[PDB]
């Protein structure tokens, strides 16, 4: 259901230089993973029904979150703006799932195709809100599929984003990575979420409710045992988050 707008031939180059130029500042800054969290919250806010939020540039510099979870988010869009700055031509909007893009493909996960033409909108994110780390199953639809539209499997999928990174107690309060390897994008984020609880890993409950739900659990399963269909699953769920209320909501 896509339709997306023509940019001019100036737009398209300042997208090619800025891919490369965030490939080399996000893996010398070893911040891929608090930038993919940028560009899937920011995203994220979309809601199908009103219409309103989604990635149009409404996190920006200077941030006010405030709110436990969302601290840090204030730090991603600060490192980026210096470098947003040699692209004027750029969006905010697209500039960040660029990097979110980026991010996925420089720690080594599938090349999510990317679209340009997102505006930047006037205005906030309305917070309050929906995402809770400590809920489940019922939660986590209601977040991704009644909010945003996404399906079963995207859930799953996009879950996986916790492959890279990791939690700060100063910020959410949760305190760890959830692999072993934070700053590579593989699928060992559910072979640990399948094995249990680990010293020095975490799991969030809204991680822990992939497991007893009986559509999330045989996907964590396929996932942990096909790294190959998890970054095809994941490639397209990213995607489609990333382009939320863009080119036909
Ligand atoms: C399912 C609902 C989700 C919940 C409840 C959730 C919750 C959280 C929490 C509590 C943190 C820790 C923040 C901190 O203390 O620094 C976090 C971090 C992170 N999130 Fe999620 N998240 C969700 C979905 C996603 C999705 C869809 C993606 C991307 C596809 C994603 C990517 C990340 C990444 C990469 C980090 C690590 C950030 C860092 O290393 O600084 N999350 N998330
Ligand atoms: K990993």
């Amino acid at each position: 259901g896509k339709s997306y707008p023509t940019v001019s031939a100036d737009y398209q180059k300042a997208v090619e230089k800025a891919k490369k130029k965030l490939r080399g500042f996000i893996a010398e800054k070893r911040c891929a993973p608090l930038m993919l969290r940028l560009a899937a919250y920011s995203a994220g806010t979309f809601d199908k029904g009103t219409k309103t939020g989604g990635p149009f540039g409404t996190i920006k510099h200077p941030a006010e979150l405030a709110h436990s979870a969302n601290n840090g988010l204030d730090i991603a869009v600060r490192l980026l703006e210096p470098l947003k700055a040699e692209f004027p031509i750029l969006s905010y909007a697209d500039f960040y799932q660029l990097a979110g893009v980026v991010a996925v493909e420089v720690t080594g996960g599938p090349e999510v195709p990317f679209h340009p033409g997102r505006e930047d909108k006037p205005e906030p994110p309305p917070e309050g809100r929906l995402p809770d780390a400590t809920k489940g199953s019922d939660h986590l639809r209601d977040v991704f599929g009644k909010a945003m539209g996404l399906t079963d499997q995207d859930i799953v999928a996009l879950s996986g984003g916790h492959t890279i990174g990791a939690a700060h107690k100063e910020r959410s309060g949760f305190e760890g990575p959830w692999t072993s390897n934070p700053l590579i994008f593989d699928n060992s984020y559910f072979t640990e979420l399948l094995s249990g609880e680990k010293e020095g890993l975490l799991q969030l409950p809204s991680d822990k409710a992939l497991l007893s739900d009986p559509v999330f659990r045989p996907l964590v399963d396929k996932y942990a045992a096909d790294e190959d269909a998890f970054f095809a699953d994941y490639a397209e769920a990213h995607q489609k988050l990333s382009e939320l209320g863009f080119a036909d909501a």
